[PDB]
């Protein structure tokens, strides 16, 4: 066996503070996953009372719903392109750390309270920086179990599509016509047209390149800080019971852990029922979570620990094992399952053929000589 590392589940770290995050970079992934360095999937908030009171229908539409492969989202090929392009305009090497998803850091920063969801996630240490990607065969295996989902999930993912298609515009509001506002409806939607934000954090002594999709912005796109007038938009049931209050709260807690990591403001939740009606829709401040989650009226004290401020400190826990466990041009494994419960497993791979795959389905060909051609000059 190789030398594995355990990391408990219960390790923290007291003296860990998240950085201020600043956007670095934008992008937008077309129908055919050529990413482009602009704005053009960019979309704008616009939603009235109106909308929620003629109660919006968000079911319709799911035969003709469309699909993106899994292994093509999650493939580092915008954010190690936007790389590109700031290494050439910077003429230098940035000082970033660990280059990695949302997604990723979402997930690994949510285990330790909501671990319905067993992960395998490759680390590739090249010159010196540090890659996170879904595993492959993880792909095809959840792929694969994925589509014998049912109906009834895949009904759940467009209905929150179908509001973010319906809660947006693709122009500012003095721009739009009456045409595109009163088609929302008519549309198609989809999972690969996306727009996303590449966006340099820190924490602790490491710094990250968040990769991210961002659903709309609040009424323009500004210059100074971009991240102050984002936006995201879910979608959660009808809240009618303390059952629906605790699934609320849990749901609350991941999607902060998804969004607080961007540095995104404000989310919107449309509040549907089991008949995918929009029954209602209410704003929620980023900030403001933690705190009206344990003032809560009703449950006043359930628990004396918040799990923010410890989540925060796992987070920073795990990145600084990640920071000095694994040294430069090695490829490692890293997983959690049922069977732990307790502990996050790490591995590091001696297979020449394995690494090799790894590397190649992990870092395109471009990447690879733009980084020789830089090392070079």
């Amino acid at each position: 066996m190789s030398k594995e590392k355990i990391l408990p589940l219960a390790a923290r770290s007291k003296k860990a503070m998240l950085r201020q995050p600043k956007q670095v970079a934008y992008f937008s992934r077309d129908l055919n996953y050529k990413t482009h360095p602009d704005r053009s999937n960019l979309s704008y908030y616009y939603l009235p009372d109106g909308d929620i009171d003629n109660s919006i229908d968000l079911s319709v539409g799911s035969k003709h719903f469309l699909l993106g492969d899994s292994v093509e989202l999650s493939k580092l090929d915008p954010i190690l392109l936007a790389l590109k392009e700031i290494e050439k305009e910077s003429g230098a090497k940035t000082k970033d750390r660990i280059i990695t998803w949302r997604g990723i850091m979402r997930k690994l920063l949510t285990l330790p309270y909501d671990s319905e969801e067993d992960f395998v996630l490759d680390v590739v240490s090249f010159d010196g920086q540090l890659f996170i990607q879904f595993n492959v065969p993880y792909l095809k295996s959840k792929d694969v179990q994925k589509q014998g989902d049912t109906e009834f999930h895949k009904k759940l993912q467009f209905s929150g599509y179908k509001f973010e298609k319906m809660a947006t515009l693709p122009k500012p509001w003095p721009e739009c016509t009456r045409k595109e506002i009163d088609s929302r409806a008519k549309s198609k939607c989809n999972n690969i047209e996306q727009y996303g934000a590449i966006v340099r954090t820190g924490i602790s002594r490491i710094k990250i390149l968040i990769g991210g999709a961002v659903a709309c912005t609040a009424d323009y796109y500004d210059e100074n800080d971009p991240l102050s007038r984002y936006i995201e938009l879910k979608t959660t049931r009808t809240i009618n019971q303390y059952k629906d209050m605790i699934a609320f709260e849990k749901k609350l807690f991941r999607t902060w852990a998804q969004c607080f990591l961007l540095g995104i403001p404000k989310i919107i939740y449309g509040f549907r029922d089991d008949n995918c009606i929009l029954r209602t829709v209410e704003e929620f401040s980023t900030n403001d979570i933690p705190l009206m989650v344990k003032n809560n009226p009703l449950n006043e004290q359930p628990k004396k620990e918040n799990c923010y401020m410890s989540s925060i400190n796992f987070y920073g826990a795990v990145v600084e094992w990640l920071n000095e466990s694994v040294k430069d041009d090695q490829v490692w494994k890293l997983s959690y399952a049922k069977r732990n419960r307790q502990y996050l497993v790490l591995k590091e791979v001696t297979d020449e053929n394995e690494k090799q795959q790894i590397v190649d389905s992990a870092i395109p060909a471009w990447f690879k000589e733009w980084r020789s051609e830089l090392r070079n000059s």
